[PDB]
C-alpha cells in the first residue's frame, strides 16, 4: 500500500464544540451566466469567436448556492482552547453528477469574525476540505456522517500552496474526543499558525497530521499532491465522475482572469460516489490574532444545454441557460444573443396534476362466516376452509373473539394478516384454554402429537381465542376433547407402532374415536383387515370441562404464489380518502385498466349503457359510466398556450396568455411551462393581470392611446406599444 | 480461484414483505449486491441478505450465487472498451517515426 | 469473481497487444462496433481493460 507515513502517537483529540447558531448568515451568490460564471470548458476542443450551442453538465442560472463559512477556533489570552465549530460535518448530501465551487469571492474586503463577530476582522481566501464515498451511516455514538470502506479525501495541507488527494480506509480512534471513543461529539480538523506556515519552512504535513489525530490510516491505495501558488483573485473548482474515473477542474491553471474551468487533473478511482460531505476546519491562532475567513459556495451540476459566446481567444465570455426562462429559450432557438424584435410563441403550460381516481370491481370478501355458528369441532375433528381469489380482513375477523394466543411460524402474526397469498386457509376447532401449553407446532403435548399438526413447508399460525357473550349462534360441546393416543397394534399382537398425526391432516384414529370423547381416558379399538397387514387400530382420549364462554383454537396456513397471489387484504377505502370519483379538475385515473390524466364531469347520458367507455372516431375516451350508475364525461385537460412580446430596442418584454383569461392567472403558477416566472416579475411584481379581448396579459398598462403602427401588433385593434426613445 | 463463482440473483425486498425490487447491473458499474456477497460463493445456491438503511426506506438487500468447478488451467475473460477524444489521445500503439 | 472486477485505465502510454496475446490461448474473440484489427491499431484518449 501507499506510504502515507506513521500514525500520530497519541490517541487523544481536542474536543469539538458545536457553535452553529453563530454561523447563520445570508449572503447569496446567484450565477451570473452572462459573465460565464460556473462554465466548464468543452473537452478537448476549442473555438473561434462564433457562438455555438453546447450540451454538458452545468449549474442552474438561478441557483444561489449553498454557503459555508470556516472560522477560527476558541482561544483565550495568548493560547489555544477547545474548538468552536459549525455543524457542517453532519451535512451529508447525495451525490448528483458533480458540483462546482467558488473560492475567494469575498477577497479584498472585510466582514466579521463570525464566532466572535464583534471584532469585525477583514476576510481572506481559504481552501475547503471534503469527503466523498459510496456509503454512509451512524458513528458508534449515533452521530451522523460516518463513511464506509474507502473514501475520497480532498484536503489542503498547511498553507493554500499545497494540496493532497487520498483514497483510503479510515480507522476510528478510541481516545478521548475521538470517533471510537464515547466522549466524541463531531469530527473536525485544524491548522495552527503559531508553528504552521513559517516563512522559511511551510508545514507541508500540517493538516494531514491533525486529520490523523482522529483517524488512523489503513489500507491506503492512493495519494496525490499538487502545487498551488497564492493569489487573492477568485477561483473556480469542481468535480465530475465518469467510467474513466473522477476528474478535477480548476480555473487556476489556465484562466486566472476569465474564470473558465478546465480539467486540471484526473483520478484513477472509478468507484461510484453516492454521497458527499464537507469537512469543518478551524484555525488555532491566538485570540487577538484571529482573522476572519471569506465566504465559500457550492452549486450542483445538471444535464442542460447552453449558448456559448466564445471569444476570439476561445474563452467563454457569455452564456445562455436555455431552460432558465422563455426569453432564454427564444435566444437558443435563434442561436444568438441578439434576437430581432417581434411577437413570438413560447412553449405552453402543462396545466397541472391532481390526485388519482380509481375504479375496480369490489366486494371480494372471503368465506369466513361458517365460524360464527353451531358447535366447533373437537381439535382432532377440525374443520377447514380454503380461500383463493378473494378479498379479506383477518384483523376484522379476529375482533369477533378475544384472542388469548396469537402466534405463528416463519411469519410474524401481524404480517400474515397484511400479506397477500395465492391461498388462505383456515382451520377451526373448539379448544379449552387449559390446554394452551400443548398447542404449538413444536409442542411436546398430545395435541401436537395426535390431534392437529401444521406443515413446515408453509407459514402457519395458531390462535387461541374465546367467544364473546354476543355470539349467541355459537354453541359448545358437552366437554372439550382430544385424542391422547393413536397407534396401531402390529399383527403379531405384541409389537405396536405409534401414529403421530400428519401435517395438515386428520389423525387415522379419528375414524374410530367419537365426535366428542364421552369420558376422560376413553379408548377404542378396531380390527384391521388383511389388506392393512392386519393388527388393531387403537386410540384413546381425554377431556376438559365445558366453560361459560366457548373457548376455541384456530390454525392458519398460507401459500404465497410466485405470481399467483390472488388473495389479498383488499379494503373498500377503509381508512382512506375515497377516490371513487372526484369532481374535480384533471385527476389521473384508472378505470378497469383504462388510464390517463383527465377531468370528469356529471353530464347527460348517451347510449349504449353498460358499455362503460364511450369513444369517439379517434378512440378517445369521450366519457364514462361509473358504478354509481352515472355517466360522466371526460375532457382530458386543457393547457395554456403562451406567447411573448419582445422589444429589442428597450430590451424588455411582456407576455400574452391569450385565451386562458385572467381567472386562472395569478402572481405565481402551479403549472408550469418554464424554470421561472420571475422574468415577468421584473415589472409584474407591481402589477395585476390585465384581461383583454384577445386575452389576459402582464406588464401591458392601459394607455388608451391611438397608434397607426406599433410594429409589435398583437392583432385585432389591441396593439401594444414599446417605450419611447432614450 | 478455489471455485469459479457468480451472483445469479440481485434484488431488494420491499419493506412491506409482499413485493421485491430486482436490481440488474448498470453498465460500467459494480452491482449493489456486492456489499453483502462473500469474495467467493461458499456453496452453490447460497444466498445472503442485509437490511437496508432507513435512508433507503428500509427493506432487505438480497443476493444469491452459484459456483463452477476449478479447472486444470485457469480460465479467464476480458472486457475491452476504448475512449475517443482529440488532444487527450495519449494512448497509442507503439510507434516508429523514422 | 465475475462481480469483483479489476480495471486498468491506460493513458499516456504505448502498446503492442500481440505481446499480450502470446501469453494466453484465446478461446473466444468478438468485438462489437469495431474490427479487432482496428482496435489494436487505433490510438485513444483512453484504453480500458
Amino acid at each position: 500500500y501507499v506510504d502515507v507515513g506513521p500514525d500520530s502517537v497519541k490517541s487523544a483529540c481536542i474536543e469539538v464544540d458545536i457553535q452553529q447558531t453563530f454561523f447563520d448568515k445570508t449572503w447569496p451568490r446567484p450565477i451570473d451566466v452572462s459573465k460565464a460564471d460556473g462554465i466548464i470548458y468543452p473537452q478537448g476542443r476549442t473555438y473561434s469567436n462564433i457562438t455555438i450551442t453546447y450540451q454538458g453538465l452545468f449549474p442552474y442560472q438561478g441557483d444561489h448556492g449553498d454557503m459555508y463559512v470556516y472560522s477560527a477556533g476558541h482561544a483565550t489570552g495568548t493560547t489555544p482552547q477547545k474548538l468552536f465549530v459549525a455543524n457542517y460535518s453532519q451535512d451529508v448530501k447525495q451525490f448528483a453528477n458533480g458540483f462546482v465551487v467558488r473560492i475567494g469571492a469575498a477577497a479584498n474586503s472585510t466582514g466579521t469574525v463570525i464566532i466572535s463577530p464583534s471584532t469585525s476582522a477583514t476576510i481572506r481566501k481559504i481552501y475547503p476540505a471534503f469527503m466523498l464515498g459510496s456509503s454512509v451511516g451512524n458513528f458508534s455514538d449515533g452521530k451522523m456522517g460516518r463513511f464506509f470502506n474507502h473514501t475520497l479525501v480532498l484536503l489542503p495541507d498547511g498553507c493554500g500552496t499545497l494540496l493532497r488527494a487520498f483514497y483510503c480506509i479510515l480507522e476510528p480512534r478510541s481516545g478521548n474526543h475521538c470517533p471510537a471513543g464515547n466522549s466524541y461529539t463531531s469530527f473536525a480538523t485544524y491548522h495552527t499558525p503559531a508553528t504552521d506556515c513559517s516563512d522559511g519552512n511551510y508545514n507541508r504535513n500540517a493538516s494531514l497530521n491533525s486529520f490523523k489525530e482522529y483517524f488512523n490510516l489503513r489500507n491506503c491505495t492512493f495519494m496525490y499532491t499538487y502545487n498551488i501558488t497564492e493569489d487573492e483573485i477568485l477561483e473556480w473548482f469542481g468535480i465530475t465522475q465518469t467510467a474513466q474515473g473522477v476528474h478535477l477542474f480548476s480555473s487556476r491553471y489556465v484562466d486566472l482572469y476569465g474564470g473558465n474551468m478546465f480539467q486540471f487533473a484526473t483520478l484513477p478511482v472509478y468507484d461510484t460516489i453516492k454521497y458527499y460531505s464537507i469537512i469543518p476546519h478551524s484555525i488555532r491562532s491566538i485570540q487577538s490574532d484571529r482573522k476572519a475567513w471569506a465566504a465559500f459556495y457550492v452549486y450542483k451540476l445538471q444535464p442542460l444545454t447552453f449558448l456559448l459566446d466564445f471569444s476570439v481567444d476561445g474563452y467563454i465570455r457569455r452564456a445562455i441557460d436555455c431552460g432558465f426562462n422563455d426569453l432564454s429559450q427564444l435566444h437558443c432557438s435563434y442561436e444568438s444573443f441578439d434576437v430581432e424584435s417581434g411577437v413570438y410563441s413560447v412553449s405552453s403550460f402543462e396545466a397541472k396534476p391532481s390526485g388519482s381516481v380509481v375504479e375496480q370491481a369490489e366486494g371480494v370478501e372471503c368465506d369466513f362466516s361458517p365460524l360464527l355458528s353451531g358447535t366447533p369441532p373437537q381439535v382432532y375433528n377440525f374443520k377447514r376452509l380454503v380461500f383463493t381469489n378473494c378479498n379479506y380482513n383477518l384483523t376484522k375477523l379476529l375482533s369477533l373473539f378475544s384472542v388469548n394466543d396469537f402466534t405463528c411460524s416463519q411469519i410474524s402474526p401481524a404480517a400474515i394478516a397484511s400479506n397477500c397469498y395465492s391461498s388462505l386457509i383456515l382451520d377451526y376447532f373448539s379448544y379449552p384454554l387449559s390446554m394452551k401449553s400443548d398447542l404449538s407446532v413444536s409442542s411436546a403435548g398430545p395435541i401436537s402429537q395426535f390431534n392437529y399438526k401444521q406443515s413446515f413447508s408453509n407459514p402457519t399460525c395458531l390462535i387461541l381465542a374465546t367467544v364473546p357473550h354476543n355470539l349467541t349462534t355459537i354453541t359448545k360441546p358437552l366437554k372439550y376433547s382430544y385424542i391422547n393416543k393413536c397407534s396401531r397394534f402390529l399383527s403379531d399382537d405384541r409389537t405396536e407402532v405409534p401414529q403421530l398425526v400428519n401435517a395438515n391432516q386428520y389423525s387415522p384414529c379419528v375414524s374410530i374415536v367419537p365426535s366428542t370423547v364421552w369420558e376422560d381416558g376413553d379408548y377404542y379399538r378396531k380390527q384391521l383387515s388383511p389388506l392393512e397387514g392386519g393388527g388393531w387400530l387403537v386410540a384413546s382420549g381425554s377431556t376438559v370441562a365445558m366453560t361459560e364462554q366457548l373457548q376455541m383454537g384456530f390454525g392458519i396456513t398460507v401459500q404465497y404464489g410466485t405470481d399467483t397471489n390472488s388473495v389479498c387484504p383488499k379494503l373498500e377505502f377503509a381508512n382512506d380518502t375515497k377516490i371513487a370519483s372526484q369532481l374535480g379538475n384533471c385527476v389521473e385515473y384508472s378505470l378497469y385498466g383504462v388510464s390517463g390524466r383527465g377531468v370528469f364531469q356529471n353530464c347527460t347520458a348517451v347510449g349504449v349503457r353498460q358499455q362503460r367507455f364511450v369513444y369517439d372516431a379517434y378512440q378517445n375516451l369521450v366519457g364514462y359510466y361509473s358504478d354509481d350508475g352515472n355517466y360522466y364525461c371526460l375532457r382530458a385537460c386543457v393547457s395554456v398556450p403562451v406567447s411573448v412580446i419582445y422589444d429589442k430596442e428597450t430590451k424588455t418584454h411582456a407576455t400574452l396568455f391569450g385565451s386562458v383569461a385572467c381567472e386562472h392567472i395569478s402572481s405565481t403558477m402551479s403549472q408550469y411551462s418554464r424554470s421561472t416566472r420571475s422574468m415577468l416579475k421584473r415589472r409584474d411584481s407591481t402589477y395585476g393581470p390585465l384581461q383583454t379581448p384577445v386575452g389576459c396579459v402582464l406588464g401591458l398598462v392601459n394607455s388608451s392611446l391611438f397608434v397607426e403602427d406599433c410594429k409589435l401588433p398583437l392583432g385585432q385593434s389591441l396593439c401594444a406599444l414599446p417605450d419611447t426613445p432614450s
